[PDB]
């Protein structure tokens, strides 16, 4: 299933399986904030995308509540990967942990819950 | 801001501890469902959050939360309104309401570390 | 509510989509540092959250966030004021401000699934 | 010693650098009006492991915490929370706290502290 925003940000789906997904991307010049580092919205979009894909392997679902914890700043050129794993699957909701990693370092931690339509 | 420009976001208001940013959901901002991508709405809220916090001095985001209430389609005009909830020497927290045509689309809560 | 009674919490106000719960930090509500335990302040906010959301019918908490701004000592009078920020057919979200002697001690944000 | 932890009957099973395990049992005084463990009790348990694990690195105070609830628990249920360090910076640290009962994840807690 094509995701226009993911493609606009240059994010690619690497792997998809029941309740899990791995999305990859690279911080580009157009993803930076005024300080020369990756904008918080880009790293979130990346993690949120892995989250969207992993959650929808279970059926139609939409983002309900998500948390993003930032640990390390990134500059242009940095290769990034977001790996989503299912921590809970219920009939009406599901929760996923998404780790954002760059060169073996945990850049950010995303926690999200979807509402299963 | 490169990312803001790429997403077509515009700063409408900036004052001590507050900021308002606006944008429009374009075809390239939709997700796999054909609705406004959660990452786009977050980027909008995060932008106002960043601007508002920076009026107090340099700061880095630590933890942010986004709660989604209503979906939006292409063409929807959206706005993020950031207000300061707490300001301390080393941290600050802001509430950012994402609204479209009088409806609360999403609620963002973010905390920064003040440098 | 057994836990509210155990913590000595009192309901000061209850209306559709809102509630105010009050309590005092006792000696058995402190953490290892001698200040109000984060779990006590959360329990207070969570209780107002639970009461406010149940005014709309049966519901179960899904996700809650607690942001701490100021510490409190034994004897502090505290209040959790919950207000509905969003209501849908199957969900509801509340903002709960935890205050003591005119200061915003913490901010709670929670969402429930409406049964 | 933590007064609130003791009031709730919580016990420290293990404490090590950046880690902690706290256990307890849901008692009659921990229930909500619906007869299940109050959300404040489960959070208090997670928060306690979080506080202990974080303070092994030096004095620290909670900034922001998230609690996701998955399964309700009744009185008598044995529960434990394990706090693991996910990130350690000079000024802050973040921990993942899994709340479990009989091998099942009852809730997930995520917390960040400010290191004094
Ligand atoms: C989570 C969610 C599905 C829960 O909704 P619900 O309780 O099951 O059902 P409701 O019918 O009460 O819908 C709630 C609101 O969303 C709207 N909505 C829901 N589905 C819609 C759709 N397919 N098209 C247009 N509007 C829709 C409702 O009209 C209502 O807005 P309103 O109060 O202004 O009328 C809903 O809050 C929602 O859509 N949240 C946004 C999710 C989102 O866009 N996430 C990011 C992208 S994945
Ligand atoms: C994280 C925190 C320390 C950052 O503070 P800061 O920006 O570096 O500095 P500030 O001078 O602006 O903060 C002053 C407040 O913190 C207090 N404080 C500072 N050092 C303290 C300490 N060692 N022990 C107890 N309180 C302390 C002040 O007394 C004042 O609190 P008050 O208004 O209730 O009297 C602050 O936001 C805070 O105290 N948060 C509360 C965390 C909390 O209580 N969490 C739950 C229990 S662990
Ligand atoms: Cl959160």
């Amino acid at each position: 299933m094509r995701d226009p925003f993911m493609e606009a940000l240059g994010l690619k789906v690497l792997h998809l399986a029941p309740g899990e997904a791995v999305v990859a991307g690279e911080v580009r010049a157009d993803h930076l904030n005024l300080h020369g580092t990756a904008h918080g919205g880009f790293l979130y979009a990346l993690a949120d995308s892995a989250f969207a894909l992993a959650s929808n392997t279970r059926g139609p679902a939409v983002a309900l509540s998500c948390r993003m914890d930032y640990f390390r700043p990134l500059g242009a050129g940095a290769r990034v990967e977001a790996r989503a794993v299912e921590v809970n699957l219920s009939r009406r909701t599901a929760t996923y942990r998404v780790e954002v990693v760059s060169e073996g370092k945990l850049v950010a931690l995303f926690t999200g819950t979807v509402f299963r339509l």
